[PDB]
């Protein structure tokens, strides 16, 4: 039972289940610019952590395609101490003039999910790579190459405003042991300072047929 | 016990109960038209909703039949952003000059309701597609066939 969750993990996959409204305005997605906030719909803030455990903040952009009805256009940026710097996907059909690549989300006539990226995975390009990142992150130090993978299988667009609904990361920090519990299973957990519910292990049980045979030792 | 009800239903079924005046003033049925109040007898607004849960106004037109007596026709149009487009109906037997297609309403002697489009079901055209509507209701993304 380690005192220390000792392994800052690098965030690999973050899980966004967000609510689309229907009725927002229309924007050209030529016109998409990160920096002036009329040209897209909606911006959303978020916490990522790299290999080294620091904290960056991710801001994805949401554009509503004025062509093409019920679609929608998502951007990624990372902001550093040196800047915002946007993040480009790796297959995703959604390319700015200046460079910029994000991906098309597509939905259904009842508003459910329909399509995400012509189909492909939500794959980014290496965060501090210049070999594939025209603006690399300066990671200060942290693994230069890498990624993280988007799940938005929950997303929606109804009647209903622009909703955050869920979100969920595999980033983790350093962190100190606070509880100890044991479960019906005998899987001993244990929470950190991090909020990481790691499983320490299970409690092996061992049973013999006949009972009455087992020789008596001491103690 | 799911804390969202994450389906937004669209209008299938509209169920209308109504009173009609047996003593209003009888009107032309072939110079039926929306757009003139005088034209028909009552109207009224209601709201429906598509697949995507976009609120629509549905209008309806009750107009009362001077040839035939205890006669009435009724007419529909949505409203949306564009402008309020006419609805027809798939099979009622009340045909304007124009092509607004409405439904009749006849009452027998002690003003129950007698037939309802000569007793056949009353179903609208698809709102969105413009195969069957002269006039497509701008479902904005959602369902044509609605």
């Amino acid at each position: 039972i380690p005192a220390e969750f000792g392994k800052p993990k690098q965030t690999a996959n973050i899980e966004v289940g967000v609510n689309l409204p229907a009725n927002g305005d229309l924007k050209d997605p030529t016109q998409f610019d990160f920096s002036d906030p009329d040209t897209y719909n909606r911006s959303t803030s978020s916490t990522i952590y790299d290999s080294m455990g620091q904290s960056y903040k991710l801001t994805t952009y949401y554009l509503k395609d004025q062509t093409q009805p019920n679609t929608w256009n998502t951007y990624y940026t990372v902001t550093d101490k040196e800047g915002e710097k946007p993040l480009n996907v790796a297959a995703g059909d959604a390319q700015t003039p200046t460079g910029h690549v994000g991906h098309t989300m597509k939905f259904n006539n009842d508003g459910t999910l329909a399509s995400l990226n012509n189909g492909q995975p939500i794959t980014s390009v290496a965060l501090g790579d210049p070999a594939t990142n025209t603006t690399p992150v300066d990671m200060n130090g942290a693994d230069p190459a890498q990624t993280l993978n988007f799940g938005l299988g929950s997303a929606t667009q109804f009647a209903a405003p622009f909703e955050l609904t869920k979100f969920d990361e595999d980033g983790a920090t350093t962190g100190f042991l606070t509880k100890v519990d044991f479960d019906e299973n005998g899987s001993v957990m244990g929470t950190y300072s991090n909020g990481e519910n790691v499983t320490l292990g299970r409690v092996a049980l061992v049973r013999v047929p006949n009972e009455q045979g087992l020789d008596k030792k001491g103690g």
